């Protein structure tokens, strides 16, 4: 059904983003910002390219709309120091997104 | 190519020494975890990582990354957010891209 899954990772992409810890993961990270950050990180994601991509149909399967968002935590985590703020919101983040998960059943 | 090798087996051995390596030594048991391998389609370990590494598999950072990357992926999408299994594989996630900072692999 692919409505099904359409309807429950737009709920789950929606939770995320509302979330206290997403707002590091919003939107593609500007190199005004992060110093030589294109340079490191070959392949960028964030939230809002992710709600374009689910919107554009991407998401056929739950597989590729959990490697975005890993791929998300996994950049931030190569990119930034272990104890800074925005570490430790991918890490609370992820935690929140797998609970969203399981709770839906996605499998 | 043995800078490389040589650089994987001193981090991949520094992970397998961290106190919190135990839980990732050995393949996951479908005896001790219930449907396991109907959720996790790629599961991996620091021993099945230990062979590739001795078989010549890790001929590019990228590689290892991924497989090291693949235990923690696997331990948190299946365990519980504050179940100990998963504690253990944040901080030996954090461990673990601070020794390949350190060796100036990513
Ligand atoms: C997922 N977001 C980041 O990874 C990030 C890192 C940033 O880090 C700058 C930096 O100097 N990081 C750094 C510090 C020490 C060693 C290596 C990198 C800055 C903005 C960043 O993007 C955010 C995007 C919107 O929210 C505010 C900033
Ligand atoms: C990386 N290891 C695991 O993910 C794991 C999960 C296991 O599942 C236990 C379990 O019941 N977890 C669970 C708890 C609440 C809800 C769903 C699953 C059991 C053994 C497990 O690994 C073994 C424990 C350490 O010793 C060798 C491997």
């Amino acid at each position: 059904d692919p409505d099904q899954l359409y309807s429950t990772l737009k709920s789950i992409l929606q939770q995320v983003k509302s979330h206290q810890s997403a707002w590091p993961f919003m939107e593609p990270v500007k190199r005004t910002e992060a110093p030589g950050y294109y340079e490191v990180i070959r392949f960028p994601m964030d939230l809002k390219t992710m709600s374009e991509r689910l919107k554009n149909r991407y998401y056929v399967s739950k597989k590729l709309f959990m490697a975005d968002l890993q791929r998300v935590f996994t950049n931030c985590k190569e990119y930034n120091p272990p104890e800074s703020e925005y570490y430790k919101c991918a890490n609370i983040l992820e935690k929140f997104f797998f609970s969203k998960i399981k709770e839906a059943g996605l499998i």
